[PDB]
């Protein structure tokens, strides 16, 4: 029982793009861009679609950097999150109903206003290492269990 999601990180030499989630699940946290993958689109299609919906940005190339599985206690579907990075973007990011985008210096990541699991796996993304992760949550604050490792193939 799993469902595909995407997560897109615009990572440039000295800054990373994040959006403050305005509504929905996990609102009030700085997030990457992404969401559910729809029927009839590839995972990467879905990633590019969510990026454009949430920020207006398009990209020449997205690169697979990771995969994270989330379990929430009592919820039947696991989240199968495919994580992507890009450096070159096309456009200037703008606010959507869902996300307010801002750039952050790579030593000023707002981990305290981000999902707790970000503190574990995001530095690996910043270090340009591919990774597989698993995080078990009870609610949105408490990691009950996790595994994390670098991988050669995402
Ligand atoms: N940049 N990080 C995210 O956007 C992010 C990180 N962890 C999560 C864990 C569970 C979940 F439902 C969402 C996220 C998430 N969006």
């Amino acid at each position: 029982a799993s469902r595909l999601y995407t997560l897109v990180l615009v990572l440039q030499p000295q800054r990373v793009l994040l959006g403050m989630k305005k509504r929905g699940f996990g609102a009030g946290r700085w997030n990457g861009f992404g969401g559910k993958v729809q029927e009839g689109e590839t995972i990467e299609d879905g990633a590019r679609r969510e990026l454009q919906e949430e920020s207006g940005l398009t990209v020449d190339a997205l690169h697979k950097v990771g995969q994270i599985v989330f379990e929430f206690v009592g919820e039947p579907e696991l989240m199968d999150v495919h994580v992507f990075c890009t450096d070159s973007i096309q456009g200037t990011p703008v606010e959507s109903d869902e996300m307010r985008p801002c750039w952050f210096q790579l030593d000023q990541i707002p981990f305290k206003d981000m999902w707790p699991d970000d503190s574990y796996w995001f530095p690996l993304l910043l270090q340009k290492k591919k990774f597989h992760g698993y995080f078990k949550f009870q609610g949105q604050d408490t990691i009950l269990d996790y595994t994390l490792r670098e991988v050669d193939t995402v």
